[PDB]
RNA sequence: AGCGAAAUCCUUGUCGGGUAAGUUCCGAC
């Protein structure tokens, strides 16, 4: 029952991999090289899942976790594993799936990176307490948070003072989560509440938010945003300011954004009379650099509210060569005004879910090279597989250390025709 | 419960394809 193992390799989820019997064998905490022994908790047909009992050996990779929370948190996977093991296991995995060597690895700090957040709220009834925090993976229990070593400094900082304000709150029994935003023009803090703030709330709230310098935004529901205190939020994308929506996405590490984005730039190698379309993009966050440098840039993407933020964008810095589309690229896209038109550059830059209905397209648009930017490694290799039954060929592939302690990778490859 | 859920965490199940007896991909109930 109790079972003995020997760990070499580490998946991109951060769990050590170990064979038993030939059966693949996942047990979390365990590293490279490491032998322990172990029992089963899931046992599948074509895989088991373990938990360690006794480690036996430790790697020369193994780290202290820095966080309190490790382990119980379902936020972080690997903060036991040195960034090298994290950064050479993740491009491996990315390796094997796009079947081509990771030219490249581009990173920034490996703590206090996470420049957006999300954190759920539970009133526990048995005690008069507010729980704050993130959940336990798999799980809808909260683990109260009092610090996280990978938010950004200012966020991690915020922790214990909005814990207090909000669990002095009447309507503390209603508050559903509180999104926090570190961008360059300041913080952003979005309150979620399921009923209504009295105005002894609100005051208490607005009281808080300037005398901390946050901008603070109430969401009664999920049409309604209201702005309580602040300017328009912005962030610097390349020397340019973009600004953003506040309850929708922007890339969640600012350093790595910043140098992703300037290579992703230079792999399309963007020339005056360029005509350039990126797909899925958001508020333009790759869009109006590709503006500073092309004849046409053409944005294609599905959020409302990022599609007008896009717009905003380049009026604000004056780009009259950027036009930016509402649709729905999971739709017959044949029918859509981008579909209809030459490109020579094309940039996509897809949810989790990937870019199935887009690549036929694509690939009859004849673009001379294609980044494609993904968060998810086995979605990018499904689609890039018509690429390259298409004739286009892979140039260069990056694995980008955006999400540091996580199971999660990002990556960005150069696909160029013959 | 409630919140969120074209999402760092934010969990139905069973079965199948793919895969490294490999979790991510894909499909059915
Ligand atoms: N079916 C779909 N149709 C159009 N846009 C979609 C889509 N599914 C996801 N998206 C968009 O794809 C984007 C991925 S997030 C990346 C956005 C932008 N490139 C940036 O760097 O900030 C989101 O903005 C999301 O709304
Ligand atoms: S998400 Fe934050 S609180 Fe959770 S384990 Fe990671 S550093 Fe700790």
């Amino acid at each position: 029952q109790i079972i003995t193992v020997s760990v070499n390799d580490l998946d991109s989820f951060g769990q050590g991999v170990a064979r038993h019997n030939g059966k693949t064998l996942f047990i979390p905490g365990l590293l490279p090289q490491e032998n322990a022994e172990v029992t089963v908790t899931e046992d599948k047909k074509q895989y088991a899942r373990a938990k360690v009992v006794r480690r036996l050996s430790d790697s020369p990779e193994r780290e202290t976790p820095r966080c309190p929370h490790f382990g119980v948190c379902g936020g972080c996977q690997q903060q036991h594993a040195s960034v090298d093991l994290q950064q050479r296991s993740k491009s491996a995995a990315l390796a094997r799936l796009m079947k081509h060597d990771v030219s490249e690895v581009i990173a920034d700090v490996p703590w206090g990176y996470r420049r957006r957040a999300r954190l759920s709220l539970n009133y526990l009834p048995k005690t008069q307490q507010l729980q704050m925090g993130f959940r336990k993976a798999g799980s809808s229990d909260i683990v109260d948070v009092k610090q996280c070593p990978i938010l950004a400094p200012q966020l991690e900082a915020l922790l214990p003072k909005v814990r207090a304000c909000l669990g002095s709150l009447q309507a503390m029994r209603h508050l559903g989560h509180v999104e926090l935003v570190q961008a360059t023009s300041g913080t952003l803090m979005i309150l979620r509440h399921t009923a209504p703030l009295s105005s002894a709330d609100r005051e208490k709230l607005e009281r808080f938010s300037h005398s901390e310098g946050l901008d603070l935004y109430l969401a009664p529901d999920s049409e309604i945003l209201e702005t309580v205190s602040g300017e328009m939020p912005w962030y610097d994308s390349n020397g340019l300011r973009l600004t953003f929506s506040p309850r929708d996405f922007i890339q969640v590490n600012a350093g790595v954004n910043q140098k992703m984005v300037a290579r992703a730039l230079e792999w399309l190698d963007v020339q005056p009379e360029d005509r350039v379309l990126d797909l899925f993009c958001g508020m333009g966050n790759f869009t109006l650099p590709l503006a500073t440098q092309a004849a046409s840039v053409v944005g294609v993407e599905g959020v409302p509210a990022l599609v007008e933020k896009g717009q905003q964008n380049a009026r604000l810095n004056g780009l009259q060569n950027v036009t930016f589309y509402h649709e729905n690229l999971e739709e017959d896209v044949t029918k859509q005004p981008w579909a209809k038109n030459g490109f020579d550059k094309v940039l996509l830059d897809p949810a989790r879910a990937g870019a199935a209905g887009v690549m036929q397209q694509i690939i009859k648009l004849e673009p001379i090279r294609i980044v494609y930017v993904s968060c998810n490694p086995a979605t990018l290799a499904r689609d890039s597989e018509a690429l390259l039954k298409a004739g286009y060929t892979i140039a260069r592939l990056a694995m980008l250390d955006m999400f540091p302690h996580t199971g999660h990778l990002e990556s960005m490859v150069l696909f160029s025709r013959v």
